[PDB]
């Protein structure tokens, strides 16, 4: 029996694994699924627990529940490095050998070398991280009543006005009334600030959607600072550049949604990478490796029409997983692989609990409709991996 | 018309104000009630929100609701000093003059000059403080999952094994299962440590009850270090003395229940004070001042039978308030005052939500019975100050 090793149980990894379990018969191969946690989390909704609008347990599921213990062997450990020559994967507590390898370790934050951003700012990339963000903000609001001169406790700075940042500041904006009521806080004193180095909010997106989103968020008191880069980050706050002059923002909380890169383990293992990402062949394999597959945020796909990269998304990650599952099955049985072509359908960005903006099939959508559509998509992924029972569980 | 000014709306202050409300007519005197908050909190239960076993709103009530808008004028401000000579009380937002003064500003923490104890340890003395404590602890538990090597996050040091410390560690012990469930924490790694400089817990209490309480709490994994004083306190933890040799405990959370003193305002105003408290005459007046009354934790009472001091408690504070109300009513109307005689009917100490120990009148009580007893006492105070409606609201 040949050995298939999947690193990371994210969208790409979980979809690849479930695909392989569905397609292959017993002892056709030995499949090992590796994750640093015994759970798989819904990354696309991680902004809600970070704000506290949703419990974090509703954003994750047990891996053992989803998979087949007979077909797939699950290992809970942390990947340290990959040795291409030895075809071996190093772990915190052991080592593994692969005939075939699928890499889906997802993304890690890119702080661009900005000072203090790594040490003193938070990221929305895991259950742990969002629990920390939530509890941090609650702690600051708790501290304010005893020390009312410190309005920096009530100031939250979100760096980067991208997809994630917009969704997050929307959730925070919705969370603020209950949060203020809980800690005897004057709602007027609260400051939610979204800071973008780029000249436009949601750069590379349709201006109508951007302006609508900006109007809605601004109505709920969210402030936007545009064309404003962050020079440095401290525990007290951030230093930004306005009109070519340094300016200071005092904030107990700084959340970084500025940029992401592929996992550093991949680059550190000797792969040639752009932004930590691998520009894979039409079969989603690593260039030079017939037995190594890259999925999700780790893989880089270029759009032949405009020669610009596809953004790192869960939507395309799932498709990577399905394609890799099929190609692995074919490779295992002697067959020919099918080239991967991405089909990018609608996309929705939430703006609080009851509002959203997005493009589906060329058709722009707003409000309650778009909100329900996004909820629908989430339910679709839940169904796809867990069935009706998983959707019922939440 | 004479002017009576009441400083602090605690047990003594609130009871005094309500008593004056019942006894006097609409123009017999001018009564001013001063508080730094617009609410009165149930100090005797503040340990529950501190652990997170109860919502903080269940520990407080609005002052304007309880009193009579016609009879008593309520001022929300923070007392700064009292000028005995001018008979004036200075405030953050104004000043007042008194013909008669009632001082019931309660207690402040006493750290005895132990290093770093004031700066880096928490106290259970207000709604704000317990919200800060609970959110702090939750924050540490939130941080643990990302850094499992930092077990100091799961270590809580409670200094002083008095009434408050014992009740608090009991509440923490009950709180730990849900807390651990919330943040993916192994309960075995959690350490709750109660540190006492004295060789025995709860001096002046029945040793059977004490040993029983320690047995019960010890069953819940609570650690006791007795005869161990705290040499100093740091953000990392505390430094204690064992066998005349220094030892270190690494703890993210340190809560001080070691000692209390009378409000520092009293001492700073030129009054003669012992432990920040005033040894009052049989009429609860300040020695040398016929128009100044001291109540609650600010007042020091000695038992004439055995010459030992009465501990600063809510029960005796309430009794102080009623006595001062009666005596002031007599003084304004030309009558004879009655000396204060304290009647201590016993007190019960909780050991988590479902356990307690206590002596009532003469009968020793354990378990669910004692727990229900404590709840009943709470109901008694609630009825006494707010009527049936106050009890009904909770
Ligand atoms: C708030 C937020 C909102 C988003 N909304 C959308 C949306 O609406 N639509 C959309 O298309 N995309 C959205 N995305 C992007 C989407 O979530 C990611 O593109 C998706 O996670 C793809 O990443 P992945 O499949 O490669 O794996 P990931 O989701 O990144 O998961 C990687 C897995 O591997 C584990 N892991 C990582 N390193 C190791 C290691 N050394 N050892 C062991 N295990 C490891 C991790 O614990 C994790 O389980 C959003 C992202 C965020 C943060
Ligand atoms: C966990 C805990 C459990 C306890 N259990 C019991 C028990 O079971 N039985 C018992 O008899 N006793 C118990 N006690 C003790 C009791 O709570 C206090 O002794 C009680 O509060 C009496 O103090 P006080 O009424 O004088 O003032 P406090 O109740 O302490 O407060 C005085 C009021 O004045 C306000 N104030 C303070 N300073 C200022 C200022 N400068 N300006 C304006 N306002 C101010 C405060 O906000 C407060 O509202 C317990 C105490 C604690 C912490
Ligand atoms: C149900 C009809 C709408 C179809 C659009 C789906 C495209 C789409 C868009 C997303 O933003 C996704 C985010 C996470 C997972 C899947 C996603 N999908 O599948």
């Amino acid at each position: 029996k040949p050995s298939i090793v999947i690193l990371g149980a994210g969208y790409g990894g979980i979809v690849a694994a479930l695909g392989l379990q569905k397609r292959l018969n017993y002892n056709e191969a030995d499949i090992t699924l590796v994750n640093k946690n015994d759970y798989h989390y819904i990354t696309t909704e991680l902004h809600q627990p970070a704000a506290g609008t949703m419990h974090h347990d509703q954003a994750r599921v047990g891996i053992k529940e989803l998979i087949d213990e007979k077909k797939i062997k699950f290992v809970k450990d942390t990947v340290v490095a990959i040795d291409r020559e030895q075809q071996k994967v190093t772990l915190q507590n052991g080592e593994l050998h692969y005939d075939y390898l699928v890499v889906g370790l997802g993304s890690e934050p890119e702080t661009f070398g900005i000072e203090g951003l790594r040490e003193h700012a938070f990221s929305i990339n895991s259950i742990n991280s969002v629990r920390i963000i939530r509890q941090h903000i609650e702690y600051q609001f708790a501290k304010f009543a005893a020390e009312p001169e410190r309005t920096d406790y009530l100031t939250i700075v979100v760096g980067g006005a991208g997809f994630t940042g917009i969704e997050f500041v929307g959730e925070l904006a919705d969370r603020m009334p209950e949060l203020c009521a809980e800690y005897d806080v004057d709602p007027k004193l609260v400051r939610i600030i979204n800071v973008e180095a780029a000249p436009t909010v949601l750069p590379g997106f349709d201006p109508a959607l951007v302006n609508y989103a900006m109007d809605v968020l601004g109505g709920k008191g969210v402030e936007f600072k545009i064309g404003t880069p962050i020079k440095r980050c401290t525990p007290e706050g951030v230093v930004i550049e306005v009109d070519g002059e340094e300016e200071e923002i005092k904030a107990a909380t700084v959340v970084w949604t500025g940029g992401v890169r592929g996992n550093s383990i991949v680059e550190k293992s000797g792969f040639e990478t752009m932004r930590g990402r691998i520009k894979v062949d039409p079969y989603l394999r690593a260039p030079g490796h017939e037995n190594i597959f890259i999925v999700g945020d780790c893989a880089l796909i270029i759009n032949e029409e405009n020669n610009r990269p596809y953004p790192p998304t869960a939507q395309i990650a799932i498709q990577h997983g399905e394609n890799v599952a099929a190609n692995l099955a074919a490779l295992i049985r002697g067959g020919s692989m099918t080239p991967f072509k991405p089909h990018i359908r609608g996309t929705v960005a939430s703006l609080g609990r009851n509002d959203a903006i997005g493009i589906v099939g060329g058709r722009k959508v707003y409000g309650h409709a778009a909100s329900w559509l996004k909820k629908l998509i989430d339910m679709r992924y839940l169904y796809l991996i867990g069935g009706l029972s998983l959707v019922l569980k939440k």
